[PDB]
């Protein structure tokens, strides 16, 4: 499909077929000590055959690496660029995934999971084009050779021999893939229970618990070493059984040849002969028992890796399915029943009505499930029964990337890259200009903070934004989503961090930008939600209560009570 | 230490010798057939000639494969505990780097190079154990036979050649290294990328950025790429180079043993022994060049780990450092002075006091560094200025275990373990029982929520905890807390995400239970702290104010301001 990487697998093919001429150039070796024995010397071709070999020899074994190096250095463009198509897939991909996945995921054996399979597609893709194929014009020529000067019967016997030497790795590699796959398995364990003290660092320190999860990691590696240790004693034994095969097939055509005659065909040369391409047949199938095992685990890990990418994705577009097209921000609920596992549901029915361009908020104790609110408004799971309408259309039936593009959202527990503010604050649109960065900073009130760093936009916020404050991580996320400028915004929580001027100032901003825009805002404290133009009270997953502010509090329900505890605080210390 | 693996490498080093065995034993066989053109055939003493080549050149190979695979076979176990101990040590010191380290550093980047060092030297240990002493005797051997048997020529010549052979890959090496480390960057970088991408793949969920992080992610592929070709293109001109000086040495080995005579210079038989000589010779040169390359490029990795591995840790116990000694929990700052970084100062001059037993809240505006009293505390960074005291104690001055066990912290953003929340809930202390867990849950306010759960203790939170809600998440973090029981405990906005109802239960709990225990917590919201015994408000670094709710409300100050524009009711 490429002409640049068409010539160039070529150009590798040629230099394969090379190694053909290599092994031609041991004829010529053959031919020389058979006329050196034949004459036994005096006559003229003496010095001759002697130059002859001697050149012929040395500048065939440098033929030989030169032209293998050639090859590599001729295809590491297109083993680097296959590599490079390959991770550039799998990462794709691996964006694609369900929510549930990454939530639930391990990174250490996800990663030891995804470079294996990486490295073991690029060795066996090597591997399949340089030694499949030249291992079998090897074998081919070999066998016409010794069916023209060993006969039949011995090319018989090196067939038999060759059977039994894959009915041997056969059952070897199926005892060893069980040892191979406990190896893999432990050691994914070990990588994963490291990176997760990696990231729980702090919490580590904490609790002083460095001594615990070092034994942890010690254990882990302890097995995986008992593992490694089995599978090796195992393959050492596969080769030992593969050598003692090849050599004593060897030693038997070597006993044929000198059994013949004392001087054979011919007195010099013969030997040589059977040697020499002895060695250029051993050679390559002691390592073509170890290809095969290799083309084993590369197979056994490409249906693990690609047993892990694009398996499961619970949420997917609908054929032709149409883009989402917002005139009336409305949301809607119908009869939604949900769970996040089938073992415990969350969601029981909810069904709630939000007007275009309202300000409604939802509130409830914890564990009530408006994060699920959050998150299936996001079509990050799809609900049970009911459905989701934004402006009348199913939330299942419209294009993910269009739903997304649709909905902004300050969630709970934000993340920012590992780069400076005003990356992750540019985020929020693709290619936003600085003066829409200045006027997002100016309305999530980080304008005058960003002027008094020395940095400013350029300033470092570690991994996971873990450099700055609370407030200003908070203040980031909400500037990135203003950035974003959605019909439809959704605050999960978005005032916890901010301390009291950011708090209204935030809270003036939400009011003044919820002019064409509907404002879904989860809150805890109920007075920064109280001018809201409906109240939503979740209990348990349900709809208790639906209102405004004045008509839940006369009904002395679950709004009031929890207004009536929130302002115990002020009115009587 | 004992025994343990000493009889193994003993045994590992025989195998070695056995080898050498091996490769003296093949030239006899060619000695034998030396005389086979001495005494010009028979018939029944050919047989005995023939039957000798067959059995030694065959015994020969397949011993030597066999011993091969037994020296792996034995030696395996040693290699695989020597990598397991540099795995165990790299985790232990990357546990014990300073904080500043992890806040910004860049995962895929250090778990490339961590990946890469724990191969390396598995590698470099097996090539060194194995390449290095047999290729050294087998040049010795070479040496004085040669000499014994041909003169000074050829020995000049092959010194001559191995001094040729290391300046040349001498100075391609010193070429390559740049290429090398340029490609060990563009790897480290990219897989940096990668990583973040999936840490905020919610984020580009959220935003739709999807083909910036794959277009980002296939310049870095590619950068890498590039590097990784020039890398090897290099790699193959530095082979060529060396088996075309190989070879040619080789070849004028053979040259001037046959210029002697046609059938022998010295004696008939010297030709074909060199020629033997010269394979057995060619057939650790191509080991051995590999292995001063892959000697130098792990030496320079695991240098350039540990470079990164013995960074200087900032918060180190003084010699001889003794225990914390907590009698009465009170907590000083005298004149402390901090910044996180020298072109930006946190705090200037913080002076305050916390008596034992007592509740104290912190607030103040965004930058007052509420933080940095909760992480100079626990002695995540020590301060420029001034000092901090635990019951009259220096914290500065007492080892770094006893005093984050004295203090437990419920931080802003908590972080738990993939793993149950039953383990996450012990994980306050050592060893903690199923009836400290019980009655942590209940002082928590999830014991009979956890009750309510189909897996109960055993449900999973996956990473970081996220499987969870915040309030769970919290009131888990609270449990362990509770689980730890020290006597200080700080809460850094602990109970935001709680309702008023689990918040206002949680609490009384604790203050059933808080006799002589010290509690800071650290609160944007004041009407949750006003029934503090003290507030401590800070600005700009500074302790501004200090006292009860209806003191510094009476006092008219800045915390009486703060708590005027929280009051403002917004609703209709
Ligand atoms: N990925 C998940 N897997 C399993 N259960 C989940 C997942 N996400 C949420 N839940 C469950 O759904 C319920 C709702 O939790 P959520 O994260 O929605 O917090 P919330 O109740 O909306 O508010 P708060 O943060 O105050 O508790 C909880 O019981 C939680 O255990
Ligand atoms: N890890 C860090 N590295 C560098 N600078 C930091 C770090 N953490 C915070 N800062 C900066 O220094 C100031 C120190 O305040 P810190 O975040 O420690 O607590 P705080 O000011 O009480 O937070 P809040 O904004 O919740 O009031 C912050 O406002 C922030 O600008």
């Amino acid at each position: 499909d490429n002409a640049v990487l068409r010539r160039r697998v070529v150009g590798a093919i040629l230099m394969v077929l090379l190694g053909k001429a290599t092994t031609l150039a041991l004829p010529f070796a053959y031919k020389k000590a058979v006329d050196a024995m034949t004459l036994g010397g005096g006559a003229q071709p003496a010095l001759t055959v002697a130059l002859a070999f001697v050149l012929a020899y040395a500048l065939g074994r440098f033929s030989g690496v030169l032209f293998d190096n050639l090859r590599n250095i001729v295809f590491e463009r297109v083993g680097q660029d296959a590599t490079r198509h390959l991770a550039e897939n799998v990462f794709a991909r691996l964006h694609k995934l369900s929510l549930r996945f990454h939530l639930a995921r391990r990174t250490g054996e996800v990663t030891k999971v995804i470079e294996r399979g990486t490295k073991s597609i690029d060795t066996m893709l090597y591997f399949l084009l340089f030694n499949i194929a030249p291992t079998v014009i090897e074998l081919t020529a070999v066998i016409v050779i010794f069916w023209l000067n060993f006969g039949l019967g011995l090319v018989t016997a090196t067939i038999l021999a060759v059977i039994a030497y894959v009915w041997t790795t056969r059952t070897i590699t199926e005892w060893r893939t069980h040892l191979r796959e406990k190896m893999n398995r432990l050691d994914g364990q070990a990588l994963a229970r490291a990176v997760d003290s990696l990231l729980n660092y702090e919490t580590v320190k904490y609790f002083g618990a460095e001594s615990r999860e070092e034994a942890r990691y010690a254990s882990a590696a302890r097995a995986y070493a008992d593992a490694a240790v089995k599978s090796e004693n195992s393959l050492g034994l596969l080769n030992i059984a593969q050598a003692l095969i090849v050599n004593l097939l060897m030693a038997g055509a070597m006993a044929w040849t000198v059994y013949g005659w004392s001087q054979g065909k011919l007195t010099v040369g013969d030997l040589v002969f059977v040697n020499t391409y002895l060695t250029q047949l051993f050679r390559p199938l002691d390592m073509l028992g170890m290809v095969y095992r290799t083309i084993r685990q590369g197979l056994i890990d490409m249906a693990e890796m690609f047993r892990l990418i694009d398996t499961h994705i619970e949420v997917a577009d609908v054929p032709n399915a149409p883009a989402l097209v917002v005139n009336r921000p409305s949301v809607t609920f119908d009869n939604v029943v949900f769970g996040y596992d089938r073992d415990r549901e969350i969601l029981h029915g909810l069904s709630f009505e939000v007007a275009a361009g309202s300000r409604v908020a939802i509130v409830g104790p914890s564990g009530a499930g408006k994060s699920t609110i959050a998150r299936l408004l996001f079509r990050f799971y799809d609900p049970w029964e009911g459905r989701i309408l934004i402006d009348g259309q199913d939330i299942a039936h419209v294009t993910q990337t269009s739903l997304r593009a649709a909905l902004g959202i300050v969630p709970q527990d934000s993340v920012l890259f590992n780069d400076t503010i005003g990356y992750n604050i540019a985020y929020g649109r693709d290619g936003a200009s600085r003066a829409e960065v200045d006027a997002a900073a100016k309305g999530a009130a980080i304008a005058d903070f960003i002027a008094r760093l020395p940095q400013g936009y350029d300033t470092e916020v570690g991994e996971r934004g873990l450099k700055l404050s609370g407030g200003e991580k908070q203040r980031v996320a909400i500037a990135r989503t203003l950035v974003k400028n959605p019909p439809i915004l959704l605050f999960d929580e978005a005032t916890c961090a901010l301390d009291t001027r950011t708090e209204q100032d935030i809270l003036s901003t939400m009011r003044a930008v919820a002019s064409h825009r509907t404002t879904i805002s989860i809150a805890h404290r109920l007075s920064t939600i109280a001018d809201s133009d409906t109240i939503l009270v979740l209990d348990q997953g349900r709809l208790a209560e639906q209102g405004s502010h004045l008509d839940l509090l006369r009904r002395d329900g679950l709004y009031a009570e929890m207004w009536a505890r929130q302002a115990a605080e002020s009115a009587e210390v």
